[PDB]
């Protein structure tokens, strides 16, 4: 208490906390701060029925008011009760925020219904957010039924410029996930759809995606299946445009019989075409390698390929190439064992 305003204020708060031996509990926390630039109102009530009827009530009362524009407030309403034997819970949370003109509001709503006799639960979630330059909203539905879960997610991002949806299912001790995301920005028609699967031993990988930018339709395919007996993976990716087309495929098998790799790259550019084939098998009969490459431009042809076998009994590598480039006869052979 002083003649000067800024030197005068109020600061106080009661943090009451008491448990009733009756198996009932109550928590009270009051916050009130009085100052010449800001005015804070804080009050939170928390009470728990620790005897019978396991009810839980939680309420927050908060309001702070700066005397120089900014105004803030948030409310929390926690409601959980055992309706006879149906456990009913509902939560309402809302945080509201402005400064002078900037806006920021996020409202959330959660609903949960459970039947423990049947081991079944119904979870429903609502999310919405708004601001001066940002819009956010998402919904989640969770269905659990006595060991069986069915969860689904739908997300809208910045007014839906990007759309994402995730589907998950876990039944019979085997997991399956599906996940999709798609772009709606500028010239990008990007769309990725991802699914994952799981068995007692096997996990399966399928991944698709298309970029589809301007005139370029680029595609990537990945297929990965695994087991106790090594991996089998194929990566297949295509980049095709108005004229040019990047086409390469790679196949890799990890088997107890040995390793078989097959990476192939074919490129065509108007009057130029390129073809590339490597073929290596790392088996038990000596490593086998086979190569092929014939780059074709206009009429001119270059024809190359190489055979190769490396066995303990014998090593065989025979190289050959021929071409008529600029009409110049050209041929080389290298055979040696």
């Amino acid at each position: 208490d002083s003649v000067v305003d800024l030197l005068s204020y109020n600061v106080q708060g009661s943090g009451e906390t008491t448990y009733d031996h009756k198996n009932t509990f109550t928590l009270s926390c009051d916050g009130s701060l009085r100052h010449k630039f800001l005015d804070s109102n804080i009050k939170f009530s928390h009470v728990e029925k620790l005897g019978n009827n396991p009810v839980s009530k939680g309420l927050l009362i908060f309001d702070a008011s700066s005397s120089w524009g900014p105004q803030m407030s948030a409310s929390v309403h926690l409601d959980s009760k055992k309706k006879q034997h149906l456990f009913v819970k509902e939560v309402k949370i809302d945080g509201q925020f402005r400064v002078s003109s900037f806006y920021a509001k996020g409202t959330y709503g959660l609903s949960c219904q459970r039947d423990p006799n049947t081991g079944r639960l119904n979870g429903e979630s609502n999310l919405r957010f708004n601001s001066s330059y940002l819009q956010g909203t998402n919904q989640i539905t969770g269905r659990y039924e006595d060991g069986t879960l069915s969860l689904t997610s739908t997300s809208d991002l910045q007014s839906g410029i990007i759309k994402n949806t995730a589907s998950l299912k876990y039944e019979n001790y085997e997991l399956t996930l599906k996940s999709d995301t798609n772009g709606k920005y500028k010239n990008f028609a990007t769309s990725n759809k991802m699914d994952m699967t799981f068995s007692k031993q096997n996990a399966l990988l399928r991944s698709e995606y298309q970029a589809d930018y301007e005139s370029l339709r680029f595609f990537s395919l990945l297929s990965g299946s695994l087991n106790s007996h090594g991996l089998e993976l194929n990566a297949d990716i295509l980049g095709t445009d108005k004229i040019n087309s990047g086409a390469h495929k790679a196949t890799l098998r990890i088997g107890q019989d040995g390793i078989s790799t097959s990476a192939t790259t074919n490129l065509k550019c108007s009057l130029l075409v390129l073809e590339n084939e490597l073929n290596a098998e790392l088996g038990l009969s000596g490593a086998s390698m086979k190569l092929t490459t014939n780059g074709r431009f206009r009429e001119h042809n270059a024809k190359f390929s190489l055979d190769g076998k490396a066995a303990l009994t014998e090593l065989s590598l025979g190289s050959a190439y021929q071409a008529m480039i600029l009409g110049v006869d050209s041929k080389n052979i290298f055979n040696f064992k």
